[PDB]
């Protein structure tokens, strides 16, 4: 089922959210299967439990089209591989009509569960990083305009 997504300037977008601690339940894999079906109508690459105001350390991500794997991740953690950074461009479907470049870590190691519980442990790099990176923020309360470091950069995407 398709769930609206909440938008910048929204409280809950700021939270630090809780574990996850239903694991291959019924509950879990139909939030997830939602998860997807969400991301999808809004042709996204990543959605992060927070942006349809679910307070859980959980986000999907990935697409076929360099392609990065469909995920589904719950209470991740991440860990940078080296102090590289690389700038890319981000947008993100709470704040709707806009781009950024961001430095993002361009090696890292991700840990997490599945729904169904299998742990997954992942070293991924560029787009693949950034994506996960983007996600990670959002169950810490952050956004990306908090990031940017040239704002000559920061725009309309039709304008840009
Ligand atoms: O809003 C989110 O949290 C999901 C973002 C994820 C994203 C992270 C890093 C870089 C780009 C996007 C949305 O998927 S934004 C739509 C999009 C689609 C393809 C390429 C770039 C942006
Ligand atoms: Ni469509
Ligand atoms: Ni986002
Ligand atoms: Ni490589």
């Amino acid at each position: 089922m398709i769930r609206d997504i909440i938008r910048m300037g929204d409280k809950r977008l700021l939270r630090v959210a809780p574990q996850v601690t239903n694991l291959g339940s019924a509950e879990l894999h139909a939030l997830v299967s939602d998860m997807f079906e969400t991301m999808g109508a809004a042709h996204g690459v990543g959605l992060a439990a927070p942006q349809i105001a679910v307070d859980l350390q959980l986000m999907v991500f990935g697409f076929e089209a360099p392609a990065v794997p469909l995920t589904a991740l719950a209470n991740a953690q991440i860990e940078p591989l080296s102090d590289e950074m690389e700038n890319g461009w981000e947008g993100c479907l709470s704040i709707p009509g806009l781009r950024a470049v961001i430095p993002r870590y361009r090696y890292i190691r991700y840990r997490g569960f599945a729904p169904d519980g299998s742990p997954i442990e992942r070293e991924a790099e560029g787009f693949h990083a950034r994506v996960v990176q983007h996600e990670y923020d959002h169950l810490v309360g952050r956004l990306y305009p908090s990031r940017i470091e040239n704002f000559d950069t920061f725009g309309f995407d039709d304008v840009l």
